[PDB]
């Protein structure tokens, strides 16, 4: 259910998306990032008509990192209509993710 | 002892925790802009001090096992260490001004 964004995508799948995008913006080795991973999949297969959750490796898309200065991981980004709405940083439980998404599922 | 280091997963027992030097580890990302802010500080830091502190260099990404030992999960993070014990953990870019007052005691 999550898709994979890159620089070369980005503007394609995140910036111009009809419906709003949580993007995580990850790295490989990162505990916290393998832990979200999986919770943001659940949520992705739970309510992909509402919401499309992509995936940005940091490490591979250093552009599109800069762009939204991540500098902590995970950093969770919500695209609404091409800006930035919501900022989420750190692994967070399914329950708390979806606080942070109410009104967008 | 005028120049920074690079440390390694491989290195990282010998080089950084069994240093008699304190030694300052960056640990840094190619993908995080405010270290390149930082590298030059650090490098202006080990000519003045580099005989009393070690400063190396950890590309987290390069050297995961490091990077997650260590739970950095802010880039850069700096961490000091002294007889290999981690004593103080700085996180982001910081002027020389502010890293040198960061080092109090120790440079
Ligand atoms: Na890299």
């Amino acid at each position: 259910a999550t898709v994979t964004v890159t620089d070369d995508s980005f503007q394609e799948d995140v910036v111009s998306s009809n419906k709003p995008v949580l993007v995580d913006f990850w790295a490989t080795w990162c505990g916290p990032c393998k832990m979200v991973a999986p919770v943001l999949e659940e949520i992705a297969k739970d309510h992909g008509e509402a919401l499309t959750i992509a995936k940005l490796d940091v490490d591979a898309n250093p552009e599109t990192a800069r762009a939204f200065q991540v500098t902590s991981i995970p950093t969770l980004i919500l695209f609404q209509n091409g800006e930035a709405t919501k900022r989420i940083v750190g692994a967070k439980s399914k329950s708390a993710l979806l606080r942070e998404l109410d009104g967008v599922v």
